[PDB]
């Protein structure tokens, strides 16, 4: 079976063939560092920064999603949350209105489940998620956010695309620690506590836009 | 109204009297370290230690407790749980027993709820609680804790009586900062994490006995 109806087909092969799926798409030094040799560094208080993904899948996903166009998001009321109403709007596209939700929580089942039981021991986790999206930073519409905190027991925070070829920002800036984050790298993912010990803030971009995928696992 | 069918009668009157009832059993620096001048501690990351109760509510609690005489607890498998099976057992008994657990529901709405609110900004809290009890660590019936996760948000470590005077041991040990607690106070509570970032596990004790009253808030 090969659904040839999309953009970039071979993203939906992680249930047919796992073994060339994560030869492509996840990154080259993921192995290196779950084994535990380094890379994985904690540039503030329990929060860690591991790569993920690899420059294909960065690429290929931001432009699936620009090909949707639809960027929803911006009122504080809502539609595709049962209650109806958000904290804090930015403007998102859902993983479930693109169809790939499915093998979004496969990836998270399969790759980032291991590494944050090895990350902290006595942990152990079913990477059951249930909001999961990627948000668009552009000077124009809308801009960063106000402090707050997560409705998780921990949030993942992947960038897809490179600081100052394409965007001149920031990223986090945690308030308890005074705690900034200067430089996110493309394919690394960022972990930490987000309920009770983290109180964070996103920092302003103002030049360019910039790409961030979320997923609130462990709700 | 006033209930005479009691070995301490004052006990129940944080209905009807709040203020007498503040005056007679919370701890008289409680208020200046609410305040934030000092008082509170933070001996290791993210946990802290500030004064909840007196000397006369802890005798009064820990009497009260001991006429029950009912020790239960210490099997894998549980009858006061839904469940039906505790991940690991304690000689304990659960508040709904002696019917202390409205007023201790509210003590925490009242009095543990602004401080905990006070210590980390950015978090607002209804002080819900659903496991609270109080514990018996022996040299001969029971040793202390195998390292352990909780299900909750935080903790509450109370003490309830004196080391040294009545007891040989110690407190609690944390695994990912290598953090020990040596001796922890009378009336002194303690606030951290349980879930995710804090794998403690409790030190043991030789001689004498030991008493902690525990409530995981916020299930
Ligand atoms: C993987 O790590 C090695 C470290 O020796 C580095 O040279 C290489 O550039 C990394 N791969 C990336 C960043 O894609
Ligand atoms: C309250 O704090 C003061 C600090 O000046 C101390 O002298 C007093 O003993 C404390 N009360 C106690 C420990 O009951
Ligand atoms: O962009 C950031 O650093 C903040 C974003 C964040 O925490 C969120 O989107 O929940
Ligand atoms: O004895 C202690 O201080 C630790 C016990 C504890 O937190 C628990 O038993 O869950
Ligand atoms: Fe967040
Ligand atoms: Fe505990």
């Amino acid at each position: 079976r090969y659904d040839t109806e999309h953009l970039h087909p071979d993203l939906w092969q992680i249930f047919d063939n796992p073994v060339d799926w994560k030869e492509q798409y996840i990154h080259e030094n993921y192995s290196r560092a779950l084994e535990g040799e380094g890379i994985v560094e904690q540039p503030c208080p329990d929060v860690y920064w591991f790569p993920l993904l690899s420059e294909q899948m960065c690429d290929e996903l931001v432009a699936e999603m620009e090909h949707y166009g639809q960027w929803s998001g911006g009122r504080h009321e809502d539609s595709r949350l049962a209650g109806g109403y958000e904290n804090v709007p930015t403007v998102d596209i859902h993983m479930k209105q693109v169809g790939y939700e499915d093998q979004w929580l496969q990836l998270l089942r399969t790759y980032v489940g291991p590494m944050t039981e090895s990350l902290f021991p006595g942990y152990h986790t079913k990477a059951r998620a249930v909001m999961n999206f990627v948000v668009r930073y552009r000077p124009d519409e809308q801009p960063s956010l106000r402090p707050h905190h997560d409705s998780s027991t921990f949030t993942l925070n992947v960038a897809l695309n490179h600081k100052g070829l394409d965007y001149e920002g920031g990223g986090c800036r945690f308030l308890r620690y005074d705690c900034v984050i200067s430089s996110p790298r493309k394919g690394w993912a960022l972990l930490h506590p987000g309920r009770l010990t983290h109180y964070h803030e996103g920092l302003p971009t103002t030049w360019g836009t910039r790409y961030i995928m979320v997923s609130f696992v462990d709700p």
